[PDB]
């Protein structure tokens, strides 16, 4: 089996991407944020505290003939941005782009934090990190990918995110028309439950490549690129007037600037992020200070190759017995 679904930016800045997912019988279609940095499939639902729902489409398990309460199971998750959600659990049929899993754990939110409430376009998350991070208690549950894997033609999924445009998540096959050149594969550590790998270095604009190991995670659920302070300082030093603002919460730059590209290494290969991908626009409406798409990971505790980096590549999440990550230019 295979699946193929289009993923669409939620706004003009590519703050996140949503992908339609069919849950239950008859199908209830919810738009979920596919998140390779977490391992819970959770949804706004008929159980979500009413005051915490503002425009989202909800899953109603009582209207699904295939829904079953997973008795006694609860879940609770906190994300790196300080947001959170929690609730109870149903099993139901879940389909993504024509690929169907029966008996998938669908985590029904009873509570969500304010940033979820405020994002009317995101009806929940579909986690694609390793199932060891799943928060369901007392019986940990598997991700959609882990449940699908045995049925897939090949034990892989791919992320092909667009810059200010739709893109694609494929399951079970590599679309050889979706990238240019060859795919470079690199080792993954699953020790922390993430798609964790080591970049071989970086360059700023047309500058020389600095060979240096940068351990980080491939995280489709994080908007920006978070790298060590040394690397980030070297980047923003090339932008006149750029500075780190404690009041804003990161590097800002004059909206009149032309940003340099940023290159990261994957083995002996190189992925180039165009300067425009690093522009996240005015910090507040009408401001001439613009927010940067490359930020320091100091204080996070991990480097994060989020959408700014991933959307510059065709990315293979290889879930074979020894997992690996592949990157190609596109
Ligand atoms: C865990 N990956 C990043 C993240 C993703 C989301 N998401 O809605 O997809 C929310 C918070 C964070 Cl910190």
């Amino acid at each position: 089996s295979t699946g193929s679904a289009t993923t669409t930016p939620i706004d003009s800045l590519d703050d996140a991407y949503i992908t339609p997912v069919q849950i239950g019988t008859p199908a209830q279609t919810l738009n979920l944020d596919f998140d390779t940095g977490s391992s819970d499939l959770w949804v706004f639902s008929s159980e979500t505290t009413a005051s915490e729902v503002d425009g989202q489409t909800i899953y109603t398990p009582s209207k699904s003939t295939t829904a079953k309460l997973l008795s006694g199971a609860t879940w609770s998750i906190s994300y790196g941005d300080g947001s959170s959600s929690s609730g109870d659990v149903y099993t139901d049929t879940v389909s993504v782009g024509g690929l169907t899993v029966t008996g998938q754990a669908v985590e029904s939110a009873k509570k969500v934090s304010s940033s979820f409430t405020e994002d009317s376009t995101i009806d929940g998350l579909l986690g694609l990190a390793f199932s060891t991070l799943n928060t369901v208690s007392p019986t940990q549950q598997k991700t959609f990918f882990d449940n699908a894997k045995a049925s897939l033609d090949s034990p892989v999924f791919t992320a092909d995110l667009g810059y200010h445009a739709p893109g694609t998540y494929n399951f079970g096959f590599i679309d050889t028309t979706a990238y240019t050149g060859s795919i470079t594969y690199t080792a993954v550590s699953t020790k922390q439950g993430f798609w964790e790998w080591t970049s071989t270095g970086y360059a700023v604009g047309s500058g020389t490549f600095k060979s240096t190991s940068i351990d980080g995670i491939a995280d489709t659920g994080t908007t920006l690129l978070y790298l060590p302070a040394t690397v980030v300082s070297a980047y923003w030093a090339q932008v006149s007037g750029a500075k780190s603002s404690s009041s804003v919460g990161g590097y800002v730059f004059p909206c009149s600037a032309t940003l340099p590209s940023f290159t990261f290494g994957v083995g002996s290969a190189r992925i180039v992020i165009p300067g425009d991908y690093i522009d996240f626009g005015p910090i507040s409406t009408g401001s001439s200070s613009c927010f940067g798409g490359i930020q320091s990971s100091a204080g996070i505790g991990i480097n994060i190759f989020g959408d700014v980096a991933l959307k510059a590549a065709f990315v293979v999440f290889n879930g074979a017995t020894t997992p690996t990550l592949g990157f190609a230019s596109k």
